[PDB]
């Protein structure tokens, strides 16, 4: 190996890259990579592939929850150190998209919308929620958030990638150039290859955002008017659809208190009807516009577009703030993390696509059953439209449907519980997905974590076999990501 940057053993490096968000393992690899650059990359990979038993796993941020990240014994290469390595902005002629910013694989959103905003009036148009997170580390899996429904999620938003893939080989690749490497990658769990720079689409960044949370108390009536906003016509309604599912109980971190926006207008359960379940459902909105605007041309046009929306008057919450601190809002929630203690503690969350079809039966038992009195977080679960979504990146969503909602139960753990609250939570995920598994529900997971050859074939369903055609052209070794679990290391 030869490189730039500094390589360091043990200690706290080490200690960082055996750890996650989630908080349930810690799997040491032999050394963390600082790579200056594509080369460095290469290197480790090729060392690995010399090596006997060294694998190679890219970091990003450490945001996920079970380990994906990580190298038992072998390389992680910190792709931190390759932050700041582009940012050319270029136009695009061909309508659609704007212009674009060829960005690192290693940078992090947050960043990336600031300096696009902070210089140059352009912005991705596709987003995920929380933006502490990589370029790579989101592209990785499919960067879901409230813009998909309209624009697809992240991984439909990039038009090129350098990528350096299990054979060790440093490359550019899109729909044209080295093309099934390119979609391969798109959602592929680090399985094929390490990005390095993605080709992020960006559009004219709008001035400001109507942020609106409207209350539900009958599911299909939020399911149903939920899906007919995703389904309006381009640039007809909405900027942003979202919301999720509350407890109906004064808990300041799973009930009605995790609704309202602004200090000064809170949740008057006095406005719900005695005939509702233990939960409530929030539709989360968000229009874009500009400064310019006149207030009683933009209030009247929220009007306009809510017009047609079945919630219940007096429990429908609006804020106008800016664009960024829209986009930054989950900031507001890690700082009620770190203020209580459980930003710290383990995050056993749950992800997962249960389609149209079958999302119903979820609201039946999971929510309304299974966890109602909450998981310490928020619930949210959308609507998405299959039709922005190409299948041939290596995503997996519901086998059937053109809309397919989004699930997360975003469990947090209070620092009173003891660890057997961890091995509960995790028990409890599991039972989700086996009472999901036994009623025939058509739900996959999202960031999917399995432990057995038999889960994963059945998970890429009739993709398995793509997914080992592409496995045995880019990571034949199988030395990449090996923390993802879908393929044992070459012996
Ligand atoms: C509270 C909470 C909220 C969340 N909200 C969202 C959300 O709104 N939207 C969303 O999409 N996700 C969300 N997530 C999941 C989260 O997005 C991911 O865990 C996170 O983005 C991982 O990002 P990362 O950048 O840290 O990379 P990693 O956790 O490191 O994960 C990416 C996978 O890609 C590999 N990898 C890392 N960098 C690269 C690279 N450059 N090239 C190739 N492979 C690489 C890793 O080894 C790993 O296997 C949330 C998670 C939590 C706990």
């Amino acid at each position: 190996l030869n490189i730039q940057g500094e390589i360091l053993c043990g200690g706290a490096a080490a200690d960082i890259a055996g750890r996650d968000f989630g908080g349930m393992n810690c799997v040491k690899p032999l050394a963390v990579v600082r790579p200056v650059g594509p080369e460095d990359i290469a290197g480790a990979v090729k060392a690995a592939l010399r090596s006997d038993k060294l694998t190679v796993a890219a970091r990003g941020n450490g945001h996920s929850i079970n380990g994906q990240a990580m190298a038992e014994g072998g390389l992680v290469v910190d792709m931190s150190t390759t932050a700041e390595n582009h940012f050319e902005v270029g136009y695009l002629s061909g309508g659609d998209a704007t212009a674009f910013v060829d960005v690192s694989g290693g940078a992090l959103w947050e960043d990336v919308l600031k300096r696009c905003v902070s210089e140059y009036g352009l912005a991705p148009r596709s987003w995920t929620d929380y933006l502490g997170l990589t370029v790579g580390g989101t592209l990785s899996n499919a960067g879901v958030s409230g813009q998909a429904f309209r624009y697809g999620p992240q991984t439909s938003n990039v038009t090129e990638l350098d990528v350096v893939t299990g054979n060790g080989d440093v490359v550019t690749c899109s729909e044209i150039e080295n093309s099934e490497l390119f979609f391969s990658v798109l959602g592929g769990l680090g399985q094929f290859g390490i990005i390095t720079r993605a080709r992020v689409l960006l559009q004219p960044a709008p001035d400001m955002v109507r942020w609106i949370r409207v209350v539900y108390t009958e599911f299909d009536e939020f399911t149903q008017d939920a899906e007919w906003l995703v389904s309006q016509k381009n640039e007809s309604s909405f900027d942003y659809v979202e919301g999720f599912v509350f407890v109906n109980g004064a808990d300041p971190v799973n009930g009605w208190p995790t609704v309202p926006l602004h200090p000064d207008h809170e949740f008057d359960p006095t406005r719900l009807p005695q005939s509702c379940g233990s939960v409530l459902y929030c539709l989360e909105l968000g229009l874009h516009y500009r400064d310019s605007d006149s207030n009683s041309t933009i209030d009247k046009r929220v009007e306009r577009l809510i017009g047609r929306l079945r919630f219940n008057e007096g429990l429908r919450f609006e804020v106008d703030l800016p664009y960024v601190d829209f986009l930054l809002r989950v900031k507001r929630s890690e700082e009620i993390a770190k203020e209580n203690g459980t930003w710290e503690t383990p995050h056993p969350w749950l992800n997962l696509f249960v389609s149209k079809r079958d999302i119903g039966d979820f609201n039946r038992t999971v929510f309304k059953e299974l966890v109602k009195n909450g998981v310490n977080g928020p619930m949210l679960v959308y609507p998405l439209l299959r039709s922005r979504w190409d299948d041939r990146t290596s995503v997996v969503i519901p086998e059937e449907g053109e809309i397919f909602y989004i699930v997360a139960l975003l469990r947090f753990v209070p620092p009173c519980a003891k660890v057997s609250s961890v091995e509960k939570m995790v028990a409890q995920n599991q039972e989700i997905v086996h009472w999901c598994v036994k009623n025939g529900i058509d739900y996959k997971l999202y960031l999917p974590h399995y432990k057995s050859q038999e889960e994963w074939i059945r998970h890429f369903g009739n993709r398995w076999s793509r997914f080992v055609d592409r496995k045995a052209m880019f990571d034949p070794m199988a030395i990449l990501s090996p923390g993802q679990k879908i393929f044992n290391r070459s012996l």
